[PDB]
C-alpha cells in the first residue's frame, strides 16, 4: 500500500483503508 505522488512516495498507516483512501495526484 504505496503511491507516488510526482517524486514523492506516499504512504498510507492503514493498508486496508488505503484502497479506499484513494489519492488524487
Amino acid at each position: 500500500c504505496s503511491y507516488t505522488c510526482x517524486p514523492q512516495t506516499y504512504t498510507f498507516p492503514t493498508c486496508e483503508e488505503a484502497k479506499k483512501m484513494k489519492k488524487r495526484c
